């Protein structure tokens, strides 16, 4: 079946940013027909997946609990409430999820209406390889349906994923232990080989079957026979498909695979994702395979059974994918250099601590996180993407020179050191305080992120030439602007002087002893490696 039909209606409007401008290209590019062909492989793992689904009980969320998950600034509501309504509870919004609750659990079939969008995303303008990227598709359903799928599936999206998945589940490592596990499991191979398999199109290659598959998985929680029939009816009348309406109320098109705006996006893909691949590893016959799965993100790390055959094997695990209906972007390529990999656009690197160890850490080509840092500091926006790197890129030479830097002078320029904000980091949003990043960055990546040094020279080059190509200062302006942030908050005390000291102990000769801070324990941060949620509109403070 077609991925989308369209009615011939515009997908209309809400360095650079997308528009809708370009939708009608991504439309295309989304556009084809799936076929799919399963086989013992694809059953045998299927099976294997819903033992470890069958030990998880799922408690259904109350309305209060549902309400308090939704983003202040979640979009509103056709039905005159808005996300300020559900989060203070509001009989007028409490009233509509529950009938919208209710109409759940007695239709079984009617097509729930989605608002498609074209996603408004910054990118740099780099006229080299390639061209502009057309804007992204969002696809999600009402406000009160929203809260509705919580209820019913909140608890499962946070806790089958790992109990089915195990350790190959992404979304439950700190940037910290992810390096940590894929080190190891490098380095439990006699002979490592490792690829990224990048699927193309992914949310679009999910067909109608699939999404039945990953509810067969939700059905084997113990569940409440009310979130047993909200299951079944949203995915037969949302996950599997459905009408879309667009920003002016038109009729737009309909809709045959996975919705990037629902609650079970990242679950649903993840579980796709790990099923197609562990069944494609069998058809190739890869040795001793270690898997992580972040939704269509996917890296396979395995023993090497020559150049040749190495080859061979990535072709049939290539061959086994496109028959499931995930054909790639690019051909996987094989690596012997875990450095080599990359995925979700970050690879491994190593740098050196204060007693000369040699450090693991996660790293990224910069560009677009300057680029989406400059426009948010150019643009009053609700969300920062920039802290949010600052803290998954804590250890970077790049997040402790430019970003630390610079976001460190504005927050002590503009006395808001104090204020928490609003990040969203990934899938899930959180109120964070800038002042905390200290001990945050301890538990996330350990003590070692405050005293990397001897970053490779690639690494090096690959920082200095981003800001060459997007006219920010050198280095070396990032060092002595430092170094006046470091005094002003030191001359600070308490928070400010921890951030100052911990912070930026790189930008001086005579370094402070970077000892455990005393507050990193007593951070709650419960709730940050359970679980993905991208396009679920989750919110914790
Ligand atoms: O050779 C030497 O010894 C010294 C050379 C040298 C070169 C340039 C400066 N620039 C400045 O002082 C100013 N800009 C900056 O001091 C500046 C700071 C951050 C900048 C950023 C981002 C970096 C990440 C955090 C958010 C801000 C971008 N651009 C920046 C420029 C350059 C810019 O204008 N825009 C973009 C566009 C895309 C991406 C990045 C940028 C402030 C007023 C005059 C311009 C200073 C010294
Ligand atoms: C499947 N792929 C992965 O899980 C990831 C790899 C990776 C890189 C090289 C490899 F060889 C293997 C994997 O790098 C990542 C970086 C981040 N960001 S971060 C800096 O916040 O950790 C990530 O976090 C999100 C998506 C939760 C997931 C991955």
């Amino acid at each position: 079946s077609m991925s989308y039909t369209w009615t011939g209606a515009l997908i209309t409007p809400c360095v650079y940013a997308t528009t809708s401008r370009s939708a009608s290209l991504r439309q295309k590019k989304v556009t084809f027909d799936r076929l799919q062909v399963l086989d013992d492989h694809y059953r045998d793992v299927l099976k294997e997946m819903k033992a470890k689904a069958s030990t998880v009980k799922a408690k259904l969320l109350s309305v209060e609990e549902a309400c308090k998950l939704t983003p202040p600034h979640s979009a509103r509501s056709k039905f005159g409430y808005g996300a300020k309504d559900v989060r203070n509870l509001s009989s007028k919004a409490v009233n509509h999820i529950r009938s919208v609750w209710k109409d759940l659990l007695e239709d079984t079939e009617t097509p729930i209406d989605t608002t498609i969008m074209a996603k408004n995303e910054v990118f740099c303008v780099q006229p080299e390889k390639g061209g502009r990227k057309p804007a992204r598709l969002i696809v999600f359903p009402d406000l009160g349906v929203r809260v509705c799928e919580k209820m019913a599936l909140y608890d499962v999206v946070s806790t089958l994923p790992q109990a089915v998945m195990g350790s190959s589940y992404g979304f439950q490592y700190s940037p910290g232990q992810r390096v940590e596990f894929l080190v190891n499991a490098w380095k439990a191979k006699k002979c490592p080989m490792g690829f990224a398999y990048d699927t193309r199109c992914f949310d679009s290659t999910v067909t109608e079957n699939d999404i039945r598959v990953e509810e067969s998985i939700y059905q084997c929680c113990d569940l409440a026979p009310e979130a047993r029939q909200a299951i079944r009816s949203l995915t037969e009348r949302l996950y599997i498909g459905g009408p879309l309406t667009n920003s002016k109320g038109q009729n737009c098109g309909y809709r045959r695979c996975r919705a990037s705006g629902v609650l079970t996006t990242s679950c649903g893909n993840t579980l796709t994702c790990y099923l197609k691949a562990a069944a494609a590893c069998r058809a190739a016959k890869l040795q001793d395979c270690t898997m992580l799965v972040c939704g269509d993100d996917l890296v396979v790390i395995c023993e090497s059974a020559g150049t040749q055959e190495d080859e061979a094997s990535l072709r049939a695990f290539t061959e086994a994918m496109t028959r499931y209906s995930a054909p790639p972007g690019d051909p996987p390529k094989p690596e012997y250099d875990l450095e080599l990999i990359t995925s979700c656009s970050s690879n491994v690197s190593v740098a050196h601590d204060a007693s000369g160890k040699r450090v693991y850490y996660l790293t990224r080509d910069p560009t677009t996180p300057l680029a989406r840092a400059a426009w948010e500091t150019a643009r009053h926006t609700p969300v920062n993407s920039w802290l949010g790197n600052i803290i998954m890129y804590a250890p970077t030479l790049w997040a402790r020179m430019i970003l630390m830097t610079h976001f460190f002078s504005i927050l002590l320029a503009q006395e808001q050191l104090e204020k928490a904000l609003d990040c969203q980091i990934y899938g899930a949003c959180y109120s964070i305080e800038p002042l905390d990043l200290p001990q945050i960055i301890q538990r996330l990546h350990g003590l070692s992120a405050f005293s990397l040094h001897s970053y490779s020279p690639g690494e090096i080059n690959r920082v200095a030439s981003c800001l060459r190509k997007l006219g920010v200062p050198p280095l070396r302006v990032w060092r002595h602007r430092a170094r006046s942030v470091r005094a002003r908050l030191l001359s600070q005390g308490g928070r400010a002087a921890t951030c100052g000291k911990y912070l930026f102990n790189w930008a001086v000769r005579t370094k402070l002893k970077l000892t455990p801070i005393p507050a990193a324990s007593q951070l709650d941060l419960s709730s940050w490696f359970v679980a993905g949620y991208s396009g679920g509109d989750i919110y914790h403070s």
